[PDB]
């Protein structure tokens, strides 16, 4: 049971993707990040069977494509932790250099 | 609004880092991740308690170096979000062209 | 000679103060800081004789007293450099502690 | 919130990374440090060269470079505090006898 995902539906300016075997915290952070986007009208999860099924993310946008709002968010999150890694590595280098 | 961090205390198997201008969600996620590490004794964030100028995180390890426990967690988190994007982008492309599982 | 200052006039929502023997960098920063205030309609200097006289600051406000806008700016600026001193002091003692 | 960090320190010199300050503050700081007769060089780097965050560099003829920075910061704190003293007094004086 690796993590996986699958588009379930795509309409007008909205998309729904089933998120399989993902961390709850990861999923909450994903939607929180999408909600920071001015171009997003809604982003939330839905589920048919809360304790049995995998959650599905639904994203609707006011401008552009929904897939892109997801991409913008994921890219921001990846970059934040990549940058965090650079910041820690440099600070640890400096602190140890000092000591 | 650029973020920054600074090691502000270092003892035997522990370290404290001041974290400035980060999203609170980042700090809690980071600590949640470090707590999954079997070499970690304690990991805490301090954001609203006690009264401090800027958030701090504190990590104490059973083994290895505390700065290493932080690094392991950051690198795991980077991979999680990177892999998430690899899975999405592949799926969007797959679906946009044609070829439901 | 000492720096000094004198109210020249005041009305309803405006004040004019003659600034004497102040460094022009200080005076520029003062007006820049006042201009950051959303309750300020105008803040600038005037002078009768550009190379002979001392500059006069004029401040007009939308709401409140004009003296208050000046106070708020000066207190921000004082606090900024006080805080900078604390930051440098702590950083220098950490850096040398490490070394 | 702003922050700073010493990132290099040589015999008579220091470099400090300065994060989320107003550029006016860095320029004012450097202008003040250059007034000090113990200072050999004082520079800010904001727009040039390409760096992630601004840096200041100070080299002294004598004393310690971190002392030159301290002297300037304390002088600046005093300048703005004294400006406030002079104002507030004057407003109170004026609102009284007008």
């Amino acid at each position: 049971a690796e993590s996986s995902l699958r588009v379930i539906s795509k309409e007008k300016n909205s998309i729904t993707v089933e998120m399989i075997n993902y961390d709850n915290t990861l999923l909450r952070t994903l939607v929180e990040e999408i909600l920071k986007d001015d171009q997003v009208d809604e982003a939330r999860y839905y589920i048919k069977h809360p304790v049995i099924d995998n959650p599905q993310i639904y994203v609707r946008v006011k401008s552009g494509k929904p897939q892109s709002a997801i991409k913008r968010a994921v890219r921001k999150l990846s970059k934040l932790y990549e940058d965090l890694g650079t910041q820690f590595q440099k600070e640890f280098q400096r602190y140890e250099s000092d000591h």
